[PDB]
């Protein structure tokens, strides 16, 4: 039916209703450390988040997204191996039942117990749903998070999870601080790929940083307390909404150090 992380309608099947799925540039992958290439061309990251307006918080049967505003350039990411300015339209997080799994991608095969996604798209393309279907539509920060010490930052999204507990729920969400979930370094690997949940199209330039930020087991039991459902349904509750790694194929993963 559609598509989700259950036993029927899971990973494994989406290449059913979208074929895209076996596609050539499809992620998550496996990042090796050992053959991914430093690249002394690649830029630093440039992250302007200064002026980034949240707007609302949603829970939308797979995961819960923080929306901003993307009508003019207020947060905006540049910079990398990026050509152009990728405004920043929602973040979203993927994570486990257990904190030995919930990262989509993985290093050198190490899952983390969840893994932050910052998506931004091209402004050439005027609009989100244009930039989706060009090589070079999005650009996806990923960060992975790590049990451990508790991030301040975080906080303010954990305690407004209840208000949002089951599908199609909504609650506004106004002036978060993005820049509160980065790490100290900003090194990372890039590589060609594409959205990791359908519709899968391959739009996308991932930039994941080499430096996780930790959070705290109760930060995370949180997480784990939503609901994939929508209220007054049978609770399910929403855990490992994450795609297992993908085959590389003809790519190579670039690295901004050594
Ligand atoms: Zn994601």
């Amino acid at each position: 039916h559609h598509w989700g992380y259950g036993k029927h309608n899971g990973p494994e099947h989406w290449h059913k209703d979208f074929p895209i799925a076996k596609g050539e540039r499809q992620s998550p992958v496996d990042i090796d450390t050992h053959t991914a290439k430093y690249d002394p061309s690649l830029k630093p990251l440039s992250v302007s988040y200064d002026q980034a307006t949240s707007l609302r918080i949603l829970n939308n049967g797979h995961a819960f997204n923080v929306e901003f505003d993307d009508s003019q350039d207020k947060a905006v990411l540049k910079g990398g191996p990026l050509d152009g300015t990728y405004r920043l339209i929602q973040f979203h997080f993927h994570w486990g039942s257990l904190d030995g799994q919930g990262s989509e991608h993985t290093v050198d095969k190490k899952k983390y117990a969840a893994e932050l996604h910052l998506v931004h798209w091209n402004t050439k393309y005027g609009d989100f749903g244009k930039a989706v279907q060009q090589p070079d539509g999005l650009a996806v920060l990923g960060i992975f998070l790590k049990v451990g010490s508790a991030k301040p930052g975080l906080q303010k999204v954990v305690d407004v999870l209840d208000s949002i507990k089951t599908k199609g729920k909504s609650a506004d969400f106004t002036n978060f601080d993005p820049r509160g979930l980065l790490p100290e370094s900003l090194d990372y690997w890039t590589y060609p790929g594409s959205l990791a949940t359908p519709p899968l199209l391959e739009c996308v330039t991932w930039i994941v940083l080499k430096e996780p930020i930790s959070v705290s087991s109760e930060q995370v039991l949180k997480f784990r307390k939503l609901n994939f459902n929508g209220e007054g349904e049978p609770e399910e509750l929403m855990v490992d909404n994450w795609r297992p790694a993908q085959p590389l194929k003809n790519r190579q993963i670039k690295a901004s150090f050594k």
